[PDB]
């Protein structure tokens, strides 16, 4: 029985976060921890403590992780025969190469401060130069979500971004996959953004749907969009322009390991035996 600490990302609907409940426990999730530090000694210690009957983490530490990523996970465990320990990226970002080293869920698992990483987690070049991907258990496009009756664009390709008039605000998130397309692809464009991109997806969502508004266009995974539309209460979002940038979500691990191909073995077997279908029916 191995025994992985795995590091995620809350990215609804693939994670999600919430308080322990009375008990301690999380009768419908996986009990994580959110302690903020990318050091892999304080989260042995952190974890020793939190398995002992001398439990001292600090209860600002503690959640119930749960949502799609957490159900597969789950599933992998059982058929892998593998127990757990969960915790949140300290930085919040999924990964990019700044300042001569990896950043978020990347940087964790080049350290070795995580065994593996389970979110909704891009494949892309840069990164696979590094860490291992297992097949694909997701696929997306990358999105824009404006507002209805609000920002018009075709595409990554509109004028409207290239040539952006005053004022106009559009913004990805920081250190995400989509930053590293723009950055390769769109240089320019990259540096106009800079002002205008956010630490975490929901940020951007806030910034476009709510009052004040702060962003005239956001761009993000369309899975994650498509998402925040289809819970638009007021129907006042929309997600526009043609596909681009479509990469596979796939769980990380460290270059070569040797559980990729065991976990990415399992994937395609729920895959072809609809458990992903029902993942995506439950959760979306
Ligand atoms: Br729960
Ligand atoms: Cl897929
Ligand atoms: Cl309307
Ligand atoms: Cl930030």
């Amino acid at each position: 029985k191995l025994h992985l600490r795995v590091v995620t990302l809350i990215e609804h609907p693939f994670v999600f976060t919430r308080e322990v409940d009375d008990e301690g426990l999380c009768p419908a999730g996986q009990l994580c921890l959110d302690p903020m530090t990318n050091d892999s000694s304080m989260l042995d210690r952190l974890f020793s403590s939190l398995h002992s009957s001398n439990d001292t983490v600090p209860i600002k530490f503690k959640k119930c992780c749960y949502g799609y990523c957490i159900d597969l996970l789950e599933q992998l465990a059982e058929d892998m025969n593998f127990d757990f320990d969960l915790y949140i990226v300290g930085d919040g970002k999924y990964g990019a190469w700044k300042n001569g080293h990896w950043t978020g869920l990347v940087g964790d698992l080049l350290s070795g401060t995580a065994n593996m990483a389970v979110t909704s987690f891009s494949i892309n070049t840069a990164r696979s130069q590094v860490i291992d991907f297992t097949s694909p258990f997701f696929s997306t496009s990358l999105g824009i979500l404006v507002r209805t009756r609000g920002t018009e664009l075709s595409g990554i390709h509109d004028p409207k971004l290239h040539h952006p008039s005053q004022g106009f605000r559009f913004g990805t998130v920081r250190e995400s996959s989509a930053e590293d397309y723009v950055r390769q692809s769109f240089p320019e464009m990259h540096e106009y953004m800079r002002r205008y991109n956010v630490p975490a997806t929901p940020d951007g969502v806030q910034y476009l749907k709510n009052d004040p508004e702060k962003l005239d266009a956001f761009i993000m995974d369309k899975a994650l969009l498509d998402y925040e539309v289809s819970i638009d209460a007021d129907c006042k979002l929309l997600t526009v322009g043609k596909p681009f940038a479509i990469e596979g979500y796939g769980i990380g691990l460290p270059p070569n390991s040797p559980l990729t191909s065991n976990i990415s073995e399992l994937i395609s077997q729920y895959k072809s035996h609809g458990f992903m279908d029902v993942l995506h029916d439950k959760w979306y």
